C-alpha cells in the first residue's frame, strides 16, 4: 500500500513541472481529475521502480504511441521479454503527449503471459526504486533531477511543495497544508537517518515524533534516567555474624530532572533531589538512624525509569548511565542487556512504560553490583541531598524503511552513532520549557554560511523553528505556544549564538526580538534556550523559585478557609517550584506562633483529584485544627519556593523554620475564617 511504482507527472511536455510526485500500488497509473486548475493537464510523466515475477511476457500500455519503457536498459515498447521468477528487473517509463483535452491521466500498464491472459499488473508484482543514499539487489537507476535520491525532484524541494493524502495516497506538489522546502542535495536535510521523501510521506517507524516528519526537523533519540525513590541501608559486614536485626532503612521519594548547563553539549544528564520532609520518627542523624559507625559502609538502591524526550526511538540498546555523588564521584555504572529490551523506548515516553513496574537498581538478580558509600561519602549524601545521573549517546539500530517492501524494520546495518554527530553539527538547537517547566531539546536544519552543501538548505527563521519544532502557532497576530505568548519567554544564546543575533538584530535596524522573528535567521550550531519568564532558574535550568509578586497573585484565588486548611486553585507550573508552607498565628501584639515549625514538615499541601490544592493545618499540629484564642488573631500561610528551602538542620543543629525566607500568601484574622 505504501509500495508500487513512483510517477512524476508533469505540466509541461519535457519533464521539467512536476505537479504530482505519487505511487501507484497496481499498473493502474492514473490520476482522476477528482483527486486534483489549469496546471491538471499533464504532457509528460515518468515512473520508476522494479518488477518481480517465471515466463515470456509482453508489455504495453494505454498509451504505446506515447511512450517509451524499458526494462533494465532495454527498450521494451517504443516484443517478448523473457522474465525469470526470484528476480528484479528495473522499470523506466516516460509517457509525452502535446495538449490533451483532458485532466489529469488515464494510463495502465499491462501484460500478457504465455497463456494470453492480459491484466493490469498486479500490486505483488511491483517495488518502488531504491530511494536510498546507496544500492542494496537493487540499484538506483530521461532522468528526473534529483541530485541526493530521496525521490523529490531538486525543484521542488528548493522551491517549495506540499503533500495532501488522496484516498490512499500522498500527493506530493508545488506550492502554490504545510509549506516544505529542504536540500536537494541532502537525503536528509536535518543529517538524520529518514530521507526527506520517506518523512513526507509516511514511509517512517510510526514512532518517530509528530514534528520530526518535517524535513527541517531533526528525528533522534534523546534519553535520561527519572529516579522515583530511593532506599539506603547499612552495609553487612565480616566482622557482624549475626543477620537478624530489625530493619534500620532509609527510605526517601526522589525528584528528578534533565538539565541543561546555553551551553553547547551533546551530553545526557539528570539531577536528583532526594526528599527533605519527614519519614521516621524523632530527628535523628542518617548514621544514627541506621546505625552507622565511622568505619562502615552504606549502599543504595533506587527505582528507575528511562525517559525519551527526543524524536526517535530506540530499539535495542539503552545507554550506559553514571550515579554521580558531588561533583565528580562515581557510585555506579547503570546498564542494560543490548539486544535484550523488553520494550521500544519510544519519543514522549518512559522504559518501562508508566503502566509497568520501574526498575530497581538492584533487582530481585544475583549478579547487580551493590552502590556503596563509605561513611564521609554517606554524610555528604545526607548535606547535598542530591544525585546526578550522566547518560551517555549509545543508542544502538535504527528502524529503516526498505523500499524492497514497504516495512519499516530495525536495520543491524544502521547506527545512531553514526548519524548524531552528524545532526549536531548542521543544526541550531532550542532547548524549551514551555511544557510543564521541563526542559526539551529540539534541533532545526540550519545554513551553515561557510559550509557549501548547508548553504543548499532552506533559510531557517527563529520564528518557523519555533512553529515546527514545538509547535507554535499563530491565530491573531502573535506568535503564541499553548495559549501564551511568545513574549511570556526569554530568550538566551551561547556567546557565538548571542553575536551573531546581535548583529543580525543591527543588520535590520531592529532594537527587540520578539517583533522580528520572522527575520532572524537560524545558523547550525547555534544554542538557543528558551524558558517562562514566570520563573527563577538555577544553574541547571530548573526552576527553583519566582518573584514574590507572582507567587502572591498565584494564591489570591481562595476556594475555602478555616481552622482545618486553605482550599485553593492554583497553578500547576507555580505548585512545580514550592517545597511547602508555612502556617502561624499573630496575636494581637505581633507575637507569631509557628505551627510546623520544622524544616522538614513544610510539606502540608496536596493535589486533590478535583485540581485544588488543600494546604493542610492538622498534619503537622498533632492532627487538631488550629485555636485562635481571640477572633482579632491572624492566620498567616507563607510559601516557601525551591531556592529558599532548608534541605539540612543549621550548623548549631536548629531544626526550625527560624530565618527562612518566605512569601506570605494568606493573612487573615479569626473572623474572617
Ligand atoms: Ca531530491
Ligand atoms: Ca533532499
Amino acid at each position: 500500500s505504501s509500495q508500487g511504482l513512483l510517477g512524476y507527472y508533469f505540466s509541461d511536455l519535457n519533464f521539467q513541472a512536476p505537479m504530482v510526485v505519487t505511487s501507484s500500488t497496481t499498473g493502474d497509473l492514473s490520476i482522476p481529475s477528482s483527486e486534483l486548475s489549469e496546471n491538471q493537464y499533464f504532457q509528460s510523466a515518468i515512473w520508476s521502480g522494479f518488477i518481480k515475477v517465471s515466463d515470456e511476457y509482453t508489455f504495453a500500455t494505454s498509451a504505446d504511441n506515447h511512450v517509451t519503457m524499458w526494462v533494465d536498459d532495454q527498450e521494451v515498447i517504443n516484443n517478448k521479454i523473457r522474465l525469470e521468477k526470484g528476480r528484479l528487473y528495473q522499470i523506466k517509463i516516460q509517457y509525452q503527449r502535446e495538449n490533451p483535452t483532458e485532466k489529469g491521466l488515464d494510463f495502465k500498464l499491462y501484460w500478457t503471459d504465455s497463456q494470453n491472459k492480459k491484466e493490469v499488473i498486479s500490486s505483488d508484482n511491483l517495488q518502488l526504486p531504491e530511494l536510498k543514499q546507496k544500492s542494496s539487489s537493487r540499484k538506483k537507476r530521461p532522468t528526473v533531477p534529483d541530485r541526493d535520491n530521496d525521490g523529490i525532484p531538486d525543484s521542488l524541494e528548493v522551491e517549495g511543495y506540499t503533500v495532501d493524502v488522496k484516498n490512499k495516497r500522498t500527493f506530493l506538489s508545488p506550492w502554490i497544508l504545510t509549506k516544505y522546502k529542504s536540500s536537494p542535495e541532502k537525503w536528509s536535510t536535518a543529517s538524520d537517518p529518514y530521507s526527506d521523501f520517506e518523512k513526507v510521506t509516511g514511509r517512517i517507524d510510526k514512532n518517530v515524533s509528530p514534528e520530526a516528519r518535517h524535513p527541517l526537523v531533526a528525528a533522534y533519540p534523546i534519553v535520561h534516567v527519572d529516579m522515583e525513590n530511593i532506599i539506603l541501608s547499612k552495609n553487612e559486614d565480616q566482622s557482624t555474624q549475626n543477620t537478624d536485626s530489625q530493619t534500620r532503612t532509609i527510605s526517601k521519594n526522589t525528584s528528578t530532572s534533565r538539565t541543561h548547563t546555553a551551553g553547547f553539549s551533546n551530553s545526557n544528564s539528570s539531577t536528583v533531589a532526594i526528599d527533605h520532609s519527614l519519614s521516621l520518627a524523632g530527628e535523628r542523624t542518617w548514621a544514627e538512624t541506621m546505625g552507622l559507625n565511622t568505619a562502615d559502609t552504606a549502599r543504595l538502591n533506587a527505582n528507575i525509569r528511562y525517559v525519551n524526550t527526543g524524536t526517535a526511538p530506540i530499539y535495542n540498546v539503552l545507554p550506559t548511565t553514571s550515579l554521580v555523588l558531588g561533583k565528580n564521584q562515581t557510585l555506579a555504572t547503570i546498564k542494560a542487556k543490548e539486544n535484550q529490551l523488553s520494550q521500544i523506548l519510544a519519543p514522549n515516553n518512559y522504559y518501562p512504560s508508566k503502566n509497568l513496574a520501574p526498575i530497581a537498581l538492584n533487582a530481585q538478580d544475583f549478579s547487580s553490583t551493590p552502590i556503596t558509600m563509605n561513611y564521609n561519602q554517606f554524610l555528604e549524601l545526607e548535606k547535598t541531598k542530591q544525585l546526578r545521573l550522566d547518560t551517555d549517546q549509545v543508542y544502538g539500530n535504527i528502524a529503516t524503511y526498505n523500499f524492497e517492501n514497504g516495512r519499516v524494520r530495525v536495520d543491524t546495518g544502521s547506527n545512531w552513532s553514526e548519524v548524531l554527530p552528524q545532526i549536531q553539527e548542521t543544526t541550531a538547537r532550542i532547548i524549551f520549557n514551555g511544557k510543564d517547566l521541563n526542559l526539551v531539546e529540539r534541533r532545526i536544519a540550519a545554513v551553515n554560511p561557510s559550509d557549501p552543501l548547508e548553504t543548499t538548505k532552506p533559510d531557517m527563521t527563529l520564528k518557523e523553528a519555533l512553529k515546527i519544532a514545538f509547535g507554535f502557532n499563530e491565530p491573531n497576530g502573535n506568535l503564541q505556544y499553548q495559549g501564551k505568548d511568545i513574549t511570556e519567554f526569554d530568550f538566551n544564546f551561547d556567546q557565538q549564538t548571542s553575536q551573531n543575533i546581535k548583529n543580525q538584530l543591527a543588520e535590520l535596524n531592529a532594537t527587540n526580538i520578539y517583533t522580528v522573528l520572522d527575520k532572524i535567521k537560524l545558523n547550525a550550531k547555534m544554542n538557543i534556550l528558551i524558558r517562562d519568564k514566570r520563573f527563577h532558574y538555577d544553574r541547571n535550568n530548573i526552576a527553583v523559585g519566582a518573584d514574590e509578586s507572582v507567587v502572591k497573585e498565584a494564591h489570591r484565588e481562595v476556594i475555602n478557609s478555616s481552622t482545618e486548611g486553605l482550599l485553593l486553585n492554583i497553578d500547576k507550573d507555580i505548585r512545580k517550584i514550592l517545597s511547602g508552607y508555612i502556617v502561624e498565628i499573630e496575636d494581637t501584639e505581633g507575637l507569631k506562633e509557628v505551627i510546623n515549625d520544622r524544616y522538614d514538615m513544610l510539606n502540608i499541601s496536596s493535589l486533590r483529584q478535583d485540581g485544588k490544592t488543600f494546604i493542610d493545618f492538622k498534619k503537622y499540629n498533632d492532627k487538631l485544627p488550629l485555636y485562635i484564642s481571640n477572633p482579632n488573631y491572624k492566620v498567616n500561610v507563607y510559601a516557601v519556593t525551591k531556592e529558599n528551602t532548608i534541605i539540612n538542620p543549621s550548623e548549631n543543629g536548629d531544626t526550625s523554620t527560624n530565618g527562612i525566607k518566605k512569601i506570605l500568601i494568606f493573612s487573615k484574622k479569626g473572623y474572617e475564617i
